[PDB]
């Protein structure tokens, strides 16, 4: 079998075969050395005696509430902090990006070929002992038997952070420009090339779709109206397709960027705000610049919002995930002191630890209605009999799930929760415990230690027997919580890098494009600097209801 | 018309309307202010005080021998001043890139659509009343009379800083896996969509042309065995599509990565090379790696050949054209420190710049035998019947075309020299001054300080009226020479910062790859660390002539 199965190089050292059983360690960087990169430098030595743990910085940021009012009115203070957010979290990342569910070692195809997901730990080799390696049973537990035990929701459980339908929904709608698994090719593939915050979502991924969704005048969308409402156009009228089940109306058919967002209204009802928010800006344009061209009028409006998507995400739906005190800061003028690649490839890793199925309530509360699964699925009719307003004003209202501490899974996406782990074996991942340590976390010592709790541990300890040989994915949702939070320490200690590295890696976020005149001037300029989740909600919703990520 | 027609933002401050007539100038991070970006900051007029000119520094470079010998030899400081080489010509260049020819000004079109070549200028717009904006005559030049007046060869006129027809095939070979102009898109189109140095004219643009130019044995390209001579495969064996004449000999027609390499001999003498270093590299991996598959042994392979062909192009190719006594490096841990992108997009005025067309001889002097055009055009018997080592000892021999100072280019390739001005026209291309701006050259004053001589700045005069009207490419091939020099300023100052970047940017050149890992352990790495054109020939041709960049 290949020498590397049982992952011997420590401290992001790399593995290489030598001979038919033997291996060499690359400890290029690592500021360790030694034959597996365990032997530190001493400058090296130093830094792992002067750096906080995640829990303890985790812990500063979410007390002291009247420090960081302070420190949150101190511009200076504000942007040092936030520049040590950035740079230490993106470090993490390899950029250019390595290897992918096909290449453990690097090359120019991994590099070149934009069809694929990257990945942060190379593949398990096709011919190791075990599944994750050396350790470990011959077979892992049959993915049924860990859904069942540990992952499905018995009671729904609330999370206590208070994220509401409107983040559920955003998260599923703004993640899913980037995360476009191609099923035709396998789960390790992506349709998304742009690989990042281009919003092809909206605008379509390629230039003969966004063509037939563009109205051609001043820069705008095509859009029907219905009672005085504006709509996205339909399939039939602009031949853009769309994933409809057979039996649903043709009226109802709404044609938008991405072809799966007729599947959920909430992922329509957002489709809805951000085509009227882009048809808003050219109008704030047209009247800046009567002299621009259909063009130059749609171009300059996509790149707007990408800054407002931007924008809103890190100040709004970050800041709310993060529960911190700090408040955060949209500012790519941090950066230009320091080292940081204008580019992302977006990681299989990433999309994993992004299937937050536990958010998903057991009903879609509207208004006085309550919507299960079945009847929500593919319902526009939903949308167009409630309206906008009354969406948003419940879905602001309803709780979500808590995604980490364990079974929350809702049954109604049980093949989903099970397709994650299968696809997982399938891409070959490594253990949770080599993505803790491939993201400078100490590894789990016990199931007990992972789950902060007796019974669930004692299920695992069943099913793995190891914990170096506990998965990433139901790792993820099992994991103690922090205190009364979403997640838990490795979700956040992933998900961040990946997460900010692919907003402030998007080319508006460099010197180059960063500049009113980029963005059609000033005015141009302050709709990106200026945006909230309040103030999309406000533009472009009629009555102007109230709106957060919480309650 | 449009309000930014004549070009009023100055120092790279930028220009949108406002309003049918009206313009503003955004300034951010120029280091100038006022209406049009000419009123410089306290410490740009600092700066601009005390910054050499390319003319002197060209000067310094080439002078003081002593010191140089001193320099190259203190590797701290020769690492000092390559690093500096580095940062301040990348810095010209706009990454992630910006404009195209179908836009002036920033979308996201433009950044993602791969297609296109980038513009380091924005094209001038549609409704300028003036085909360079607002200056000169409502048409400019007919195209031919600029060509035949101060473009074509009256007599050869040889290369003073000695380059050879081993640099001009070199030239060739190596840029035509980035500039693969898309002609049925048109101009501003490209085929190499890896924007770069990925050694497509060897491994295949596809995938599915990769697949049929490989062996799946060893790691190995496949190949013919003539006369006892390794050689590429048939199209025939292959399936690969060539550009060849109908009447071309079946075994002739060699499959090679680039499709118009069977071309022109020269061209194929270096696939061959290169063919035979990725299978010995093959070779040599495989004796390190008996555990290894054929992918592996091919992957590996190939960026062992990228990391060559890198350590070539700056250490041998660029230190000759330079002439610098500064000894140039190869050393991607000089940028470790620094800000710097590693991503490249292949900009149209490079593609333009590297038209040298007046490299080219008179005939192809191969062994005893004189070549004219018509002969040694699509001419694969001649390869076999000289065979690749009086390849090498004959275009070791003769000297190449000199580039700048005018008149140069040979008759026989007229049609495209013609083109290239005509195409820079239809791609709307800005003036030769715009462009000397943009790089932060004076513009020049006059057509006689453009040219250094009488004669050829009248016929321009003439032509074009006034010298901020005069085009970039034909301007490049008339320039003054820096002093026994193959180019002029404007060559330089462009050319620099587009191929230092494109060199550097490229992935293996990143910290997570420049690793012995990544090239299968130490000797893959060593093989990077000491290739040089020498050694490519030595280890591939039969013999082992020398070999150099130069005549003598
Ligand atoms: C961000 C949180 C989130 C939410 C709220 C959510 C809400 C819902 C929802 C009700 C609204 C339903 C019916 C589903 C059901 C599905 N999920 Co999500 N999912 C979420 C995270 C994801 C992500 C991320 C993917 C990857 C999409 C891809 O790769 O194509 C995903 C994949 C899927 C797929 C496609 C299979 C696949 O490609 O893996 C289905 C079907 N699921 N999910
Ligand atoms: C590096 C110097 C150099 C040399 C020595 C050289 C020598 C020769 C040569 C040898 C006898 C022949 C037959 C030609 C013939 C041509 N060259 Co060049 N060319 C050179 C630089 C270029 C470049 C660069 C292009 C643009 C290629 C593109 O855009 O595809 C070019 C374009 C062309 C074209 C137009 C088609 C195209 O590829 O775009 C023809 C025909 N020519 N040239
Ligand atoms: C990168 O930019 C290219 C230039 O815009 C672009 O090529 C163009 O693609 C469009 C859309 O497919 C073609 O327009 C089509 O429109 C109708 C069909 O609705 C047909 O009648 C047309 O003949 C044509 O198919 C353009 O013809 C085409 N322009 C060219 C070839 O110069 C690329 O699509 C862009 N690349 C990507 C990945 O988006
Ligand atoms: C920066 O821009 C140029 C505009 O190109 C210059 O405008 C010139 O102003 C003169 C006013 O007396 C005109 O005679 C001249 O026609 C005009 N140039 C053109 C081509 O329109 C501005 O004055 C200059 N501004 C500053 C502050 O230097
Ligand atoms: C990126 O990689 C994929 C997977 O190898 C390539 O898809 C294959 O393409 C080949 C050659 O055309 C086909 O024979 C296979 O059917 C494809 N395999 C799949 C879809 O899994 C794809 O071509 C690559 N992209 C590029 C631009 O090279
Ligand atoms: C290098 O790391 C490797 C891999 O973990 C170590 O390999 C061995 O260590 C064990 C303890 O001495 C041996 O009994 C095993 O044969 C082997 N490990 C396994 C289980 O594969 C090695 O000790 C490390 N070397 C150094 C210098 O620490
Ligand atoms: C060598 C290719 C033929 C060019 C002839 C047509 C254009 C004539 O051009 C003339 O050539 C003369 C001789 O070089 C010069 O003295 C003139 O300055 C030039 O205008
Ligand atoms: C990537 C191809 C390299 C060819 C270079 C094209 C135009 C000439 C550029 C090199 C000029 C010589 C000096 C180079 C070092 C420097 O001054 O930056
Ligand atoms: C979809 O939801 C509507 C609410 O508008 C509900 O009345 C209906 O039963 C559902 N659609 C059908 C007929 O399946
Ligand atoms: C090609 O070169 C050969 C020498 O190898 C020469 O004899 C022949 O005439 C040339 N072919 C043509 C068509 O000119």
């Amino acid at each position: 079998h290949h020498p590397c199965c049982s992952n011997p190089c420590q401290n992001r050292g790399e593995c290489m075969s030598t001979g038919f059983d033997q291996y060499k360690c690359d400890c290029t960087r690592t500021g360790f050395y030694g034959e597996n990169c365990t032997t530190p430098e001493f400058l090296t030595r130093i830094k792992l005696l002067l750096k906080p743990t995640p829990n303890t910085v985790h812990y500063i940021l979410t007390h002291f509430k009247g420090v960081w009012n302070i420190v949150n009115n101190i511009p200076f203070l504000r942007s040092l902090i936030m520049k040590y957010v950035l740079t230490s979290r993106s470090y993490l990342i390899d950029s250019p990006p390595t290897y992918n569910v096909h290449y453990g070692y690097k090359s120019w195809e991994a590099f070149s070929n934009l069809s694929y997901y990257t990945r942060a730990l190379p593949p398990v080799a096709d011919d190791c002992p075990t599944p994750m390696g050396v350790k470990g049973n011959k077979e892992l537990p049959d993915s049924k038997e860990v859904l069942e035990k540990v992952l499905l929701r018995r009671e729904f459980i609330p999370d206590p952070q208070g994220s509401n339908m409107m983040f559920a929904f955003f998260a599923q709608h703004f993640t899913h420009q980037f995360f476009k698994t191609d099923h035709k090719r396998g789960p390790g593939f992506t349709r998304g090339l742009g690989h990042g915050v281009d919003l092809n979502h909206i605008y379509g991924e390629t230039l003969d779709r966004q063509h037939k969704l563009r109205l051609f005048k001043d820069g705008k969308l095509k859009y029907q109206v219905i009672g005085g409402e504006v709509y996205p156009p339909t399939v039939k009228d602009t031949q853009v397709e769309m994933i409809y089940p057979p039996h649903i109306p043709e009226n109802l058919q709404f044609a938008v960027g991405q072809e799966v967002f007729g599947l959920v209204p909430g992922l329509m009802m957002y489709a809805t705000i951000w085509l009227r928010e882009h048809n808003r800006v050219c109008d704030i344009l047209k009247q800046e610049h009567p002299e621009w061209g259909d063009e130059q009028l749609f171009q300059t409006s996509r790149l707007i919002l990408i800054g407002e998507t931007i924008k809103i995400v890190i100040e709004d739906y970050v800041q709310h995930l993060s529960g911190y005190h700090f408040k955060l800061k949209f500012d790519p003028e941090l950066l230009f002191n320091q080292q940081f690649q204008y580019q992302n490839r977006i990681a299989s890793e990433f999309n994993t630890l992004y299937h937050w199925h536990p958010l998903l309530p057991d009903t879609f509360n509207i208004e006085d209605q309550e919507y299960s699964f079945k009847q929500f699925l593919y319902n526009n009719s939903i949308l167009l009999e409630h309206g906008l307003t009354q969406f948003v004003e419940s879905f602001t209202r309803q709780i979500a799930g808590r995604v980490a501490g364990g079974r929350n899974v809702p049954i109604a996406v049980q093949a989903v929760a099970k397709a994650s782990i299968d696809q997982s074996r399938e891409m070959k991942y490594q253990s949770l415990n080599e993505y803790r340590k491939r993201f400078s976390l100490k590894p789990y010592t016990s199931f007990e230690e992972l789950t902060g709790e007796k019974e669930m541990a004692a299920e695992l300890k069943a099913l793995y027997s190891d914990i170096d040989v506990m998965e990433l994915y139901p790792a993820l949702l099992v994991e103690k919580p922090r205190p009364d939070a979403i997640f838990g320490e490795t979700m956040v200690e992933l998900g961040a890098p990946f997460s900010l590295k692919g907003l402030m890696g998007n080319p508006i976020c460099s010197p180059q494009y960063w500049k009113p005149s980029t963005f059609g001037g000033e005015v141009g300029f302050k709709i990106i600097n200026t945006a909230s989740i309040q103030s999309l909600i406000c533009n472009n919703v009629k009555g102007c209801p109230f709106t957060s990520f919480n309650v």
